[PDB]
């Protein structure tokens, strides 16, 4: 699978993240990312594609050395940390065709691991809207005590 790209996006507190909600397959909550286009770098991919999902341009900001990235199922998924975007930023995806709401989040009430059905005798996880921002909660909150405290 094509390498994905993208950010998270974090306030000036570093409480809250960035979280993008899309439809259909994509309806539930995760970090504005997307493949990489043939012959684009990966830090292009990343401002490009948080560009055309929430209108706000990382592309001064990006520090190359500051990214989580996961391999899930073989497909490379690399998140550039972007600190300190004011709370009251403004921000609005190229197309409502594609997103459908972009909303903070506050990091410390989000999940890091979905739950069982334990309770219900029964294999597997629940849903949960989060799923796809949920493998990079743990990462980012370990790296945030590295680089900040
Ligand atoms: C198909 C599995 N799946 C992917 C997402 C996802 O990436 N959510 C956030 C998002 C939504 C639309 C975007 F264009 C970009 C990012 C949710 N489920």
């Amino acid at each position: 699978g094509v390498p994905t790209y993208g950010a998270i996006i974090l306030d000036e507190t570093l409480e809250n993240v960035l979280l993008v909600q899309g439809y259909l397959a994509k309806s539930g909550w995760g970090f504005p990312k997307g493949k990489v286009n043939k012959e684009e770098a990966p830090h292009d991919c990343a401002a490009r594609e948080v560009f055309e999902e929430t209108g706000f341009d990382i592309k001064d900001y990006i520090c190359k050395d500051d990214y989580i990235e996961l391999r899930i199922n073989d497909q490379l998924a690399r998140l550039y940390i972007i600190p300190g975007i004011p709370k009251d930023t403004k921000f609005n995806p190229k197309t409502r065709r594609e997103i459908r709401n972009i909303e903070w989040f506050s990091i410390e009430k989000l999940p890091c691991h979905r739950n069982d059905m334990t309770p219900k005798s029964k294999l597997g996880l629940a849903p949960n809207k989060f799923f796809m921002a949920i493998p990079f909660i743990r990462p980012l909150r370990d790296w945030l005590s590295r680089r900040f405290g």
